[PDB]
């Protein structure tokens, strides 16, 4: 599971 917000 991966997740980023920018």
């Amino acid at each position: 599971l991966f997740i980023e917000w920018l």
